[PDB]
């Protein structure tokens, strides 16, 4: 194929290859959907080629037909983390807002980056499980506290709290324009977005 | 999300929404990995980002759990199509180097494209078995005839010719270049490759 220095000269215009995901991570709620638009308008408005992956796009079309078990959500992370390495490769900020309860599935997303030479910045949204059943933005808290959902991440399954992010979003202590200016200081330390 | 008409104008520098899936398919050793990466050099060349989807970045990835049994098969084809529309919604030209044995499937990569109002270009890479066999690019016809391979595509399972693609190469009866003129010609027909 051709090369990602190539790739670096014609996707975008600042030149430079430029590919590597954005994992955000977190509960129900926490505000990885919200970052990750603000994130991505950010991105198109320097210049930088980038592309969202979340469960609107990934949950009822690659991964239609899997459901919440820790086995499925274990395959749906890593189709999602082997996409995800597409976009990088092929020099596009590849953003994705998926849960993503388990350590191991995080890691062998990183894994699966690294190994390929692709940066892999892993973003721990992090609100309090109370805030977040309080903004219950699709209504799936009180289902689940209901028990007609079970498995439900925070209540009935566990969210592991990443142990060595690259950054920490404190979603309910700061605005969505904080949030996203601390992961964009992360990607111009790593020159994959302009001063 | 950011809208497709803005992305259009940051993924590359010329200007313009391209996004589209060339979807190349046919017996194996026809030619599809020649004219997917002769493609992308010329689309490269040109400034206009794209991606190639084959056999070497999914199968032992993406679908490293899935084999060649038709059921399979079929699983195999609709990952690749919806990641593949993934590509065309962010823009880039989308590649696809896939034997994709099956009409029905193709059918669905072309409406699960055109549902999305994303271009679907279907793409008959046609030379006789005996000439594919006789290539033997990577000696899987010798493996197949010795048992060695079961259900290998043009020799213990079918290959459906595809009925109204949107071109044949005859990749037996011209050069590589005269192939890729078929296709960049269709594509600067669908305004996805400037004149
Ligand atoms: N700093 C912040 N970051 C993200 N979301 C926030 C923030 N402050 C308030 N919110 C609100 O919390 C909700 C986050 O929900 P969503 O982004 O859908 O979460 P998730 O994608 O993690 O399920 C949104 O309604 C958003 O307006
Ligand atoms: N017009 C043509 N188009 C594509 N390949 C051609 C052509 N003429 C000769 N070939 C040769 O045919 C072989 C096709 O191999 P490959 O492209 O890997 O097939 P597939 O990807 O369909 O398995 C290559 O060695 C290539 O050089
Ligand atoms: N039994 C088989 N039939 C066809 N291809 C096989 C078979 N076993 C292994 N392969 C291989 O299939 C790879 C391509 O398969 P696709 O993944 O292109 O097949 S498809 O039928 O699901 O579209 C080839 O590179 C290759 O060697
Ligand atoms: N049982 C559940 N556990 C966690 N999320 C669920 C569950 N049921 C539905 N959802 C939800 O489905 C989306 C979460 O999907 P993902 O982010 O893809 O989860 S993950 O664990 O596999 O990474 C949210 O709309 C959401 O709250």
């Amino acid at each position: 194929h051709v090369s990602r220095n190539k790739r670096g000269q014609v996707v975008g215009t600042r030149g430079g290859f430029r590919g590597c995901t954005v994992w955000l991570t977190g509960l129900s709620g926490a505000g990885k959907t919200t970052i990750s638009f603000a994130l991505e308008e950010y991105l198109v408005s320097h210049a930088i080629p980038c592309y969202s992956l979340d469960g609107d796009n990934v949950r009822h079309g690659l991964n239609r037909n899997l459901g919440f078990s820790p086995g499925d959500r274990e395959e749906n992370i890593r189709r999602i983390a082997e996409v995800a390495k597409l976009f990088a490769d092929a020099g596009l900020v590849c953003i994705t807002s998926f849960i993503s309860p388990f350590a191991k599935d995080r890691e062998n997303a990183r894994k699966i980056h690294e190994s390929a030479g692709l940066p892999f910045f892993e973003i721990f949204v992090d609100a309090p499980l109370n805030i977040c059943e309080s903004r219950d933005v699709k209504g799936l808290y009180k289902r689940a506290r209901a028990g007609e959902i079970k498995g439900f991440t925070g209540i009935d399954s566990d969210y592991e709290k990443p142990e060595t992010p690259e950054r920490v979003l404190k979603t309910n202590l700061s605005t969505v324009s904080d949030c996203v200016h601390q992961v964009v200081e992360l990607l111009q330390e790593q020159n994959i977005v302009p001063y």
